[PDB]
């Protein structure tokens, strides 16, 4: 079940991974959950975006180390937006390595972000480009081209059947794909199908704005966004 750990909230999906929730009250909006994930990957531990907040990130931090209590080897985040990036200060404060698309990192000081330590490259094919992304461990990245931002990016947790979209990804009964601000709505259709096609095996679907699903939020998100078009 659900831990509420101060103003956040920890669950466990597979023996190795849990999602953390962190909530921003914004104006016009109500208080938005956003998710990510923790894996623990034998004696470290991998961080999948940031909470809103570096003080929320800070909190993820706590949970860390009372909960698993194994040193943070490194995060990624998934596109250069408050509720995936929002937290980078407190990564940095921490000693812990981050990652992000060389593209978000590019974008993070006009979004009002901290860029990340290291920029990832990606393939034609959307694969990382491995040197990039070193001591990943279970963390297979993809970049599915441009949908709910030019710079989203998804990652797949190899030896589960897990994967994340991140704010690209919204569940099967959603009404809505979220936050259309930056987005490419010629592209996100295909970006969408191209995640699902990169993690074939993904049975539970990870998101921001959802809680976890199966692949039916992929194919339902795909859907909506023909209407984009
Ligand atoms: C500061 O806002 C954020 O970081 C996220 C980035 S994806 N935006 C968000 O969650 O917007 C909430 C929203 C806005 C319009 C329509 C649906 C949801
Ligand atoms: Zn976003
Ligand atoms: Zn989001």
């Amino acid at each position: 079940g659900d831990q509420r750990f101060g103003d956040l909230v920890f669950r466990q999906l597979a023996p190795n991974v849990w999602q953390h929730t962190s909530y921003l009250d914004m104006p016009g909006f109500g208080a938005v959950a956003s998710n990510g994930l923790i894996v623990r990957d034998g004696g470290r531990v991998l961080v999948v975006d940031t909470a809103w907040t570096d003080d929320q990130t800070a909190q993820i931090l706590n949970w860390i180390k009372q909960e698993i209590n194994l040193p943070v080897a490194l995060a990624v985040v998934t596109h250069a937006h408050q509720d995936k990036m929002g937290g980078m200060d407190a990564l940095h404060a921490a000693g812990i390595a981050t990652y992000a698309n060389a593209l978000s990192n590019q974008l993070a000081p006009q979004e009002g972000m901290v860029a990340a330590q290291h920029s990832l490259t990606f393939a034609a094919n959307g694969w990382v480009e491995p040197a990039t992304a070193p001591n990943f461990g279970p963390l297979k990245v993809f970049y599915p081209g441009p949908g709910h931002t030019s710079d989203n990016i998804t990652v797949g947790i190899d030896g589960t059947d897990i994967a994340f979209g991140g704010c690209l990804i919204k569940d099967s009964k959603a009404k809505s794909l979220g936050n259309l601000g930056d987005a490419d709505t010629e592209h996100y259709a295909a970006s969408a199908r191209a995640f699902g096609a990169a993690f074939p095996k993904a049975s539970m679907i990870v998101m921001s704005h959802s809680a976890p699903d199966s692949r039916a939020a992929i194919t339902h998100t795909a859907r909506m966004a023909d209407k984009l078009r």
